[PDB]
DNA sequence: ATACGCGGCCGCCCATCAGAATCCCGGTGCCGAGGCCGCTCAATTGGTCGTAGACAGCTCTAGCACCGCTTAAACGCACGTACGCGCT
């Protein structure tokens, strides 16, 4: 049949996590995927840009790390890094 | 010819039977997590090769600092004009 994949499974549990027996319209659901896919290119594209400025050829986590910092304002940014840094840190701990 | 009787009418308080209306319990429809699921094609798994890029060595630009002769530019103040802004 057709494809047209989306992030619907990811957005839904997140909302469950923050009000479990709280609801949503089928119109705000796409707004959400539209919103995510939009932020996706915003961050990953910028990573691509720096990589081939100061003369290197792969994109790691550090770059995102840097990228994120100047893409967003002071207070959210730090918490965001923190969360980000740990999630992965744990990831490696396992293996 | 002349006087007595009364008759249903009626206001009265006083009695009976049905209807209206509030409270004691209700069914119904809408919304949103759930479950079920299944054919399957994208991620994961185990695996090879090679190449970017970390890293250490090196040298070799240019960013810093610092100074003093020179002076243009900033400063602060004095005076009034011609706008900001208030009213009608």
């Amino acid at each position: 049949k057709t494809r047209k994949e989306s992030y619907a499974i990811y957005v839904y549990k997140v909302l469950k996590q923050v009000h479990p027996d709280t609801g949503i319209s089928s119109k705000a659901m796409s707004i959400m995927n539209s919103f995510v896919n939009d932020v996706f290119e915003r961050i990953a594209g910028e990573a691509s840009r720096l990589a081939h400025y100061n003369k290197r050829s792969t994109i790691t986590s550090r770059e995102i790390q840097t990228a994120v910092r100047l893409l967003l304002p002071g207070e959210l940014a730090k918490h965001a890094v923190s969360e980000g840094t740990k999630a992965v840190t744990k990831y490696t701990s396992a293996k």
